[PDB]
C-alpha cells in the first residue's frame, strides 16, 4: 500500500516461489532480494537476520514499508485474502485453504525425496500418483464441463490454490519425469495456469534454479 | 449451524487436539468419534474411508451436517474465522496465522524426536529453547504490562494461536520435562490459558493418551 | 581377559536391545546400566558424557575393562565375531551383514512412523509387507537347515542376523500386532528364536518399555 | 577366482561412490554400470530388478561372477576384509567399523539437509562442526602414524574408514565449501587421501554429478 515491497529469500525457488507467482499474477512490482548473489549466501543470510527483526529467524520474509511478515503460508493467505484470490464464500475460502494444505504435504514429500535416501521409487510409484489422483478428483468435482476453457479448483475464479498446485508440479518436473499424462484435468489445469499472460511472462524471464 | 457436528480421528490427541480445544473453549457440542475404540483402529479407519468421501484419505475429518471438511490447519482457521477468534484486523489475522505456522514447525520437530533417532538432546538443548525464545519474544511484543492478568499473542483477545501454543507445550510436556521455567511470559501464558473455565474443565475430563 | 562388562544406555530398548539379546543368548555376564531409572535421564546422560570419553557423544556405549566401544552396529559385529555368531565363511559373514543392514532400514522406518506424521497406514500396508517379503524369501533361500524346528537366515548356525530380525518384529509388535500372519517362515523363525532357553528367560524378565 | 565384477547403480555418486573409491584405490578392474546414462533411469531400474534377483530391491548391487551382493555397508566391509583395508587386529577392525558408522550418521544428515526444509543453517553451524570435531579428535588419538605426510584413522595403514571420511567431506564440499578450515588434522587427512595416485587419477576422471 504505497509502500516499497521487498521479498527476502535465497537465490532459489524453494518456499518463496508461490509468493513470487502471486505477485507475477497480480502484476505487483516488488524487490526480489536473493541471498548468494552479492556474497556467500549464508553470510548474507546471517547479516540479514542481524539487520531485520524476524520472528523465527527464517525466510521468506516479506517487507511492506516497514511492516515485516514471516511464514510463507501466512504470507500467501495474507496476500490472497487482500487481493481477493482466496474464494468468495466462507466455504470456498476453506476449500482453497484445504487444497493448499494438501499441496504442502506432497510438496514436502517431494523435497524429502532423493537418491541417497532410496525413496525415489516410492515417491514416483506410490505417493505422487496417489496425490495426483486426489487433485484430479478435486478438479473434477468443481465441474469443468461448464466452461471447459477454465480450470479452477475453487469457485469460478482463480485462487492461490490454483497457483499452488501448478507450482507443485512445476517444481517436481524440474527433477522428475512428467507424470500428469495420466491425469487429464490436472494436466489441463497446469497448462491453463502456465499460459496465463502474467504467469507465462514471469516463467520465461526467471533464471533456472536448481532449488 | 443447526447441523450435527462430528469429528473423526484416532483415539489420540495428535493433530485433532487443537480442534477439540477450540470446541471446548467455544462451548460447541459435537460427537468426538475415535477409531480404535470399537475395533482395530486401522480396520475402522479403513472402513471410514470407504463410507466417507475424504479428499486426501487423511483424518482429522470434521463433518458439519453433510458437509465434509479435511486438513487440520484449514479446519482450525475455518472454525476460528467463523467464531471470531482469529484477529480483528487484516494484520492481526495474519499474525495469529504466522504464529500458528511457527507452532506447526516446532510441533512437527517434537513429534519427529525419539530415542531411536538419537535426536532428543538436540531437540531439548537446541530446538526447543530457540523456539521458546521466539514465542517469549512475541508475547513480550504484545505488551503484557497493560493488563498483566491477560496474556495474548495477538490483539487484546484470545485467538486460535493462543490455544495452539498452549497445546504445543502441553503435548511436549507429556514426554519431556517442563522447560518453560526459563520463559516467564510463555510460562504465564500457558497457565492462563489452561485455567480458562472451558479449557480447564475439558482437560480434567479427557482421558490420558500416549499420542 | 575376563574384563568387567558394562552397557550404558537409556532405560529403554531402543538401539541397545539387540546387544542385550546377544548377551542373553551367549549367557554373558554384564552390567546393564540405564539412565534415568530414578532421576532425570538427560541430566544423567549429560553427566555420563562429561565423565566418560565417548567418540560421538552417543549411546549405547559398551565398556569392557577400560575399553570404550561406541556405535551400536559396530558393537554388534564386534561381539558377534568374537563369540562366533557371525557366519563361518567370508560369504556367510557377508550375508549376515547384508541382512542386518536390511533390518536397520526397516527398523528405522518403523521408528519414524507415527500418528502425527500420518504415515502409519503407509508403513502398515506398503513398507512392512514389502520388507517382510524380503526376509521371508531370504529365509526360504537358506532352507537346507530350515529343520522342522530350527530356522536360520545364514548357514546352519545362529548369527546376529537371526537376533536382529527377531528384535525387529518384536519391537514392531508392541505397536502393530499380527504383522507376520502371512509370512509363515518369518513367523516360525520368530517363534524359534523367542523360545531359545536363554532368550526366553531374558524376555520373561526384562520390564516393559514403551521405547 | 578372477571373476568379472560389475557394480550397478544410478548415474550418480550417492551411496555407491565409496565402493568406487575402494576399487580405484585397490586398482581393481570392474564394470561401472549406471542407469539412465541415455534413457530413463527409472525404467532401466525397473527392468534391472525384473532381470536380476536382488534381496531388497535396492542398489548398489555388486556382482562378482554369478554372486550378487547388496547393501552398500555390507559390500564395503566385504571388499575391505577381502583386500586388507579393514584393520590388522580385532580392536582395529572394530575402530574402522565404528568410524564408518559415525560417517553414515552425518552423511545421512547432510543428504537430509536442504533449503526447502530450512535446516541448512542448523547443519552448517551445529551438526557439521560437531561431527568434524569428533573426527578431528579421533584422528588426533591415532597420531603415532600421523607421519608428516600420512594420516590414518586406524593403525598405521589405510582402512576403508579413511576413504569413507574423505568421501563424506568430498560430497559435502560440492554444496557447502570450506568446512574443514578449523580442523587441521581432518583437512590434512583429506588432502593426503585425495592425493594418493590411484584416488587422484580416479577423481580427475569421473564426471561431475549433482547427486
Amino acid at each position: 500500500m504505497g509502500d516499497n515491497i521487498v521479498l527476502y529469500y535465497f537465490d532459489a525457488r524453494g518456499k518463496a516461489e508461490l509468493i513470487r507467482l502471486i505477485f507475477a499474477y497480480l502484476g505487483i512490482e516488488y524487490t526480489d532480494k536473493r541471498f548468494g548473489v552479492n556474497g556467500d549466501a549464508f553470510v548474507e543470510f546471517k547479516n540479514f537476520k542481524k539487520e531485520k527483526d524476524t520472528p523465527f529467524e527464517q525466510v521468506p520474509i516479506l517487507q511492506i514499508g516497514d511492516l515485516i511478515l514471516a511464514q510463507s503460508q501466512a504470507i500467501v493467505r495474507y496476500l490472497s485474502k487482500k487481493y481477493n484470490i482466496c474464494g468468495e464464500s466462507e466455504l470456498n475460502e476453506f476449500y482453497a485453504d484445504m487444497i493448499f494444505c494438501g499441496v504442502q504435504d506432497i510438496h514436502y514429500k517431494f523435497n524429502n525425496t532423493n537418491l541417497f535416501k532410496q525413496n525415489e521409487t516410492t515417491f514416483l510409484n506410490e505417493d505422487l500418483p496417489k496425490w495426483s489422483g486426489y487433485f484430479e478428483k478435486l478438479l473434477k468435482k468443481n465441474h469443468t464441463n461448464n466452461n471447459n476453457d477454465k480450470y479452477y479448483f475453487v469457485g469460478n475464479n482463480l485462487t492461490y490454490a490454483d497457483l499452488a498446485v501448478f507450482n507443485l508440479y512445476d517444481d517436481i518436473e524440474t527433477k522428475y519425469p512428467s507424470s500428469l499424462k495420466n491425469f487429464p484435468l490436472l494436466k489441463a489445469h497446469n497448462e491453463f495456469i502456465s499460459n496465463l499472460p502474467n504467469i507465462k511472462n514471469y516463467i520465461t524471464n526467471r533464471k533456472e534454479s536448481v532449488y
